């Protein structure tokens, strides 16, 4: 059982996350280029509302590098619904196995940041 290696972007808004192509990878100091590319995944957490009434909190999108999470299985560009692809120039189409996920016990999550030019899809935010 495993975490994404980042922090999550939280959908303040009512769209879908998408980058335009070659945007969206995080930042990750300890990774080649080869390995910058992946998928993030939504999640949408439920909870017990002011009203007595179970609700749902803003969608959280989480990124795992290709071949490697939830969705470890698919390949790139598959199409599933809560699952959006990313891959920064250069990247290899391979599984990124040797990234893997993170372990909680024993690594912080990364705080999500993304190369200076690139700006966040409208209602996206990395809190």
């Amino acid at each position: 059982n495993t975490a994404s290696w980042f922090t999550a972007l939280t959908q303040h808004g009512k769209e879908d996350l998408k980058f335009p192509r070659g945007q969206g990878v995080p930042i990750n100091t300890n990774s080649s280029p080869d390995d910058q590319i992946g998928y993030y995944r939504r999640a949408t957490r439920r909870i017990r509302g002011g009203d007595g009434k179970m609700k749902d909190l803003s969608p959280r999108w989480a990124f795992y590098y290709l071949g490697t999470g939830p969705e470890a299985g698919l390949p790139y560009g598959a199409n599933k619904d809560g699952i959006i692809w990313v891959a920064t120039e250069g990247a290899l189409n391979t599984p990124k196995d040797h990234i893997g996920t993170r372990n909680p016990a024993n690594n912080a999550a990364i705080v999500l940041q993304l190369p200076q030019g690139t700006t966040l899809p409208k209602g996206f935010y990395a809190e």
